[PDB]
RNA sequence: GGUCCGGUAGUUCAGUUGGUUAGAAUGCCUGCCUGUCACGCAGGAGGUCGCGGGUUCGAGUCCCGUCCGGACCGCCA
RNA sequence: GGUACCUAACCAGAAAGCCACGGCUAACUACGUGCCAGCAGCCGCGGUAAUACGUAGGUGGCAAGCGUUGUCCGGAAUUAUUGGGCGUAAAGGGCUCGCAGGCGGUUUCUUAAGUCUGAUGUGAAAGCCCCCGGCUCAACCGGGGAGGGUCAUUGGAAACUGGGGAACUUGAGUGCAGAAGAGGAGAGUGGAAUUCCACGUGUAGCGGUGAAAUGCGUAGAGAUGUGGAGGAACACCAGUGGCGAAGGCGACUCUCUGGUCUGUAACUGACGCUGAGGAGCGAAAGCGUGGGGAGCGAACAGGAUUAGAUACCCUGGUAGUCCACGCCGUAAACGAUGAGUGCUAAGUGUUAGGGGGUUUCCGCCCCUUAGUGCUGCAGCUAACGCAUUAAGCACUCCGCCUGGGGAGUACGGUCGCAAGACUGAAACUCAAAGGAAUUGACGGGGGCCCGCACAAGCGGUGGAGCAUGUGGUUUAAUUCGAAGCAACGCGAAGAACCUUACCAGGUCUUGACAUCCUCUGACAAUCCUAGAGAUAGGACGUCCCCUUCGGGGGCAGAGUGACAGGUGGUGCAUGGUUGUCGUCAGCUCGUGUCGUGAGAUGUUGGGUUAAGUCCCGCAACGAGCGCAACCCUUGAUCUUAGUUGCCAGCAUUCAGUUGGGCACUCUAAGGUGACUGCCGGUGACAAACCGGAGGAAGGUGGGGAUGACGUCAAAUCAUCAUGCCCCUUAUGACCUGGGCUACACACGUGCUACAAUGGACAGAACAAAGGGCAGCGAAACCGCGAGGUUAAGCCAAUCCCACAAAUCUGUUCUCAGUUCGGAUCGCAGUCUGCAACUCGACUGCGUGAAGCUGGAAUCGCUAGUAAUCGCGGAUCAGCAUGCCGCG
C-alpha cells in the first residue's frame, strides 16, 4: 500500500492540466492525438531533454508550448530543425500547428529533468550512491526547500533488489498547499530494470 | 474322539427371552468451531443377523445338520 | 684420473615447472555446472547470473623445485614461577580439632648451613656464538677466543633466611571484676488446641470444591455443655534479634557442661598461623532393634476434571513423622564468597558493653571496643555489583579449575546390612556449550487507555427456491490469475460469434502487425462458382505531388534476408502499481551527553486530548515524516447575476404557458461565518476539562479526499524488461464449430418468499441525482403484451429519458400450504442481433414446487444510521438479484 501521486492529487487546485483545451464530441480523438504528439516530441527530443509540454486548441488549430533551456539551444542551430520537426506534427495532426519554446531557468529544481539526469547517470554505469547524493545537494544549493529522491531495482547486488532513498530538507506531502513537483523515470541496465522517483518542495501557494 | 457354549453395524457388546420392532458405544461422513490440526458442538448412513434345511400367520431370537472357533473330559491296569 | 683446473673453436641453439586467486592471505574475469557434479584447514560454497565446483586467459608466491600427507615446538598467558584463575562463566572441601609438613613479633651478642664474592682444579674433541685465514663469497674447512656446573678444595664478607646465647612485650595465653545469650546433654513440670470416648441437650443434614461428588447422619450426625484418654509443638513476647565452627538451636524449672565480649596490666614471654593424610560432628529422607502413634501423610482406595490424568482438586488412609541406642554420611550443607594477619573516605540504624562531660535524678551528648544490617568514596569488576562484615591494597597455609556431551556413568578398589557414598578413565562425537548486559517479541504477568470489540437493541446469514463466485468431479476443452483475516456478484464497468488464450477440424509462412533492400508504377473495390478461411479465374478491372524529365516525395502491390510473435515460464530477477496491520499513533535523524559495547537520552515522568495534542519538569537542545490544518462537499446569510428558472401583486388561461418583474426559491462566483471567541466553575494562573449564553451551526458541527517507517519473498511477467528455452514448414498466425454456462456433491456472497402490520382491485398523492446525436426519442393510432406504425421537440435549468414506489383513502378476501409463495415446466408471441439448440431478456396462457421463521454456530449497524422503498448510471445493439451513485 503506497502513496497517492502528489501532482496527481494537486492537479486542478494548485496545478493546471497541461492540456488546456475544451472539447465535446471530439474529446476522445483530441486526447488521442495529444498523446500521440506528446509521445513523438518526447521521443525525438529526449536527447535535448524536455520536462513538460502543454497543448492548446483554437479553431481546430493546435498550438504547443515546450519547456527547458536546451530547446533554447534548439532555437538557434535547430531553428531550421524546429520547422523541420513541426512539419511532422503538421503531417500527423492533419491541420497545421504552432509552437513556442519557454526556457526553464534553474533546471536543478524541475522534477522530470532531475529524474532524467539520474536515469542517465545510472545507465552510463555510475553508482547510485554518488549520483543521488550529489544531485540532492545540487538541487538544494540551487535553492529548493526540500528534496526526497528514491531509486529501486537490482541496485548492483544483482541477485536481489531493494529500495533506497536520500533526503535533506522539509517536504510535506500530506499538506494540500505545498508545491511538491513530482516526476519519475525508468532506467534500463544490463543487470535488470531501474526506476527513479524524485520530488522537490519548492514552496507553498497563496 | 466325546459333552457344553456361543458366531450379530467396519470394530466391541446388547436384542439373542418377548416367534409378530434389529439396537448401544466406537469408527466413518457433512457442517460449525480453530490461523491449521486435535478436543469439542450439531446433525447422518449402515448391518437385515456364520452357512444350509425344516415347523409357523410369522423365525434374528424355535428344531435340525454343516463350518468356525472357545470351555470341560479323555481314567483303572 | 688425463678427474679438478687452464687454453681455444662452435650455438640462442639442448635446459621451467609447481601451487593459489571469497576472508583469514598476495593475486579476478569469461564459459559449463544447477544441493548435482563436486570443494575443504576454519568460516563455509554449490538448488541456471558461483571471483569458493571443472575448465580458459591473466594475475600472485616460489623455483629445480613446488604441493599433500605424517611427527615435534610455537602461536597457546590454553597447566601461567618467568606467566592464569575459583560470587553468577570451570573451580572454596559441609564444618571443625589437629600429627607430619610449610610459614615466623622487636632488640642484642655469637655461627656461618643458606647467602654474596676472589683463587685454584676440571666441565674431552667436534657443534651453537665472536674474531680472523682458506676452498673463484659459502655450503664447507681450518686457526684463536668466549660461553657452558643449583661442580670439588680453599680464602674473604655477615646485611638477610637458618643455628646457639641474652633481652623485651604489642602477638598469643593465664589470673581478676563483670555481661549476655533458642549454646549443648539429662530429669521433671504446665497452657490453648486437634482427635477419640462416655454423658446432657439437640433436629436434619454435616463436610467439601471453580461448580460437584466420594464420605459421615434417624443405629440420632454436625452443633453445643461437661468429664476423662492420649500423643505432637511450644501462640504474643519475636526483632534482617541472640548463640553456635557447621548442621542447627525458641514454653517453664532444676542438675551438669562448652564457648564468647567487655575493663584490667598482676602474671608467662613468641608459647603463633595454616594444615595433605587421620579423628570427630554433620538437616531431611533412609535402614536395624524395642516402644509410641494425636494430627499430618509417601504408597494405596474412592469421588471429581480430562480425549486420556498412573497427577493438580476432594474424602479416607499404611509406612514415616515422635522416643532410646546404633548405622548412612549426603543437600542450592549458599554469603553459590576457605582460614589467619595488617592497612585504606564517610553516613546511618541496631545488639552486649566500657569511659567521660551537666546530676552519683531521669535523659541529652562525646569518645570507645566487639558484633549484626543498610547506603556510599577511592579501588576492583566483563556486567551485575562488592566497598573496614571487600569481591580493594598486600603476606603465609590448604582445597579446587583448565571446552560441552559421553558421565559423576563404565571398570577396579575402600566403606555400608542395604539403599548407596568416596576415589574416578576411556572410545566416540560437536564447534560450540556458557556469564552479564542490550534491543524487540511474547506471558493463562502487572498498571493505564482506545475501537459496533464486548455488553445493551434492530435486522440478518445458513432451513427452501433461484442469481452469481469458488472447491471437487467431468470432459476434447471446461483458457488462465486469485486461496484466513487481507481469495471465493474477485481480474470480468457484461462470454451466442466476436471477447477467447483453450479444444476438434480445415489452412499460411519475412508472416495481420514494424524498419531496412530491388522492382511496378499511385493502388484498390464491386459482383460471379466451391466458399469457412482462402484460393481458380474473371467483367472497369492495379488510374498521385514535384520534376532543366535525371530522378526524387508518398502511396500501395510483388520478391527479398536481416527480422516481427510470443495472454509461453519465472511477482523468490524487477520496474510501475495495489491490499494488509491502519487513519492506528507512532517512526526517525542533526548536535550534544552517559556507557566500553550492544546501546540509552531526546521519544521518559503530571495531567491532557483522538492524537509524539499541549503545557510543566527533565542532559538534553532542535529538526524531519506522521496528527492537525491548508482541499472538496452539506449545513445560515450578504453582494452580483435574473434565462431555458421563479411567478409576491395584477389581466388572462387547461398549457404562472403569456403580458410584465427578479419580489421569493433556485442557480454559481466572491465574502461572512465557529475561532475556545466570551461569562462562571474546576484545574497552580499553565495546558486543558465542565456548565452557560449568544448562535444556522460549540468544542476536530457532519461526511469525503489525504494512508508515516515498514511486515507479510502478500498479489500482478495479462502495461514492462536482462534471463533461458518455442520457433518462425511452430507454443507464431487466419477461418468454421464447441467453452469458459458441464453437474453425482461442498462452501462463499446475494435476490425472492414463508403472510392479514398481508394479497388483490380502484382512487389520491409527494419527487432526487444523472443520461440523451449511428442519441434521447413526444403526441396520437395498432396490440389486453412484450412492442410496432408514423414520428413533434431536444445538442439539452427549454425537449425526452421520466406516469419515483413505499405511503394515504376505500371494496373484497377470513387463516389454510391459502387469492401467500412463485420455482420448474408445455403452448403462443415481442425485441435485438446474419445468428437466441448448447447459450439472452421480456411478455400472454396453462401451470403451480419447496417453504408456514430455520440446529451447532455466525454477521452489519451508534440517528437521517440500520430497516425498508424505489430512481438513475459505467460496462453497451441484447444481456444486472452484481457494482457505482441518488433520494
Amino acid at each position: 500500500g503506497q502513496k497517492v501521486n502528489p501532482v496527481g492529487l494537486r492537479i486542478g487546485v494548485i496545478r493546471d492540466w497541461e492540456s488546456k483545451w475544451y472539447a465535446g464530441k471530439d474529446y476522445a480523438d483530441f486526447l488521442h492525438e495529444d498523446l500521440k504528439i506528446r509521445e513523438y516530441i518526447s521521443k525525438r527530443l529526449s536527447d535535448a531533454s524536455v520536462s513538460k509540454v502543454e497543448i492548446e486548441r483554437a479553431a481546430n488549430r493546435v498550438n504547443i508550448t515546450i519547456h527547458t533551456a536546451k530547446p533554447g539551444m534548439v532555437i538557434g542551430k535547430g531553428g531550421s530543425e524546429v520547422e523541420a520537426l513541426r512539419k511532422a506534427l503538421n503531417s500527423l495532426t492533419g491541420k497545421r500547428v504552432h509552437i513556442n519554446i519557454l526556457e526553464i531557468k534553474r533546471a536543478d529544481l524541475d522534477a522530470q529533468l532531475v529524474a532524467d539526469n539520474i536515469a542517465r547517470q545510472l545507465e552510463n554505469r555510475v553508482s547510485f550512491r554518488r549520483a543521488q547524493k550529489q544531485q540532492i545537494q545540487r538541487t538544494m544549493r540551487a535553492g529548493a526547500q526540500g528534496v526526497k529522491t528514491m531509486v529501486s531495482g537490482r541496485l548492483g547486488g544483482a541477485d536481489i533488489a531493494r529500495s533506497e532513498y536520500y533526503s535533506e530538507g522539509t517536504v510535506p506531502l500530506h499538506t494540500l498547499r505545498a508545491d511538491i513537483d513530482y516526476a519519475t523515470s525508468e532506467a534500463d541496465t544490463t543487470y535488470g530494470k531501474l526506476g527513479v522517483k524524485v520530488w522537490i518542495y519548492r514552496g507553498e501557494v497563496l
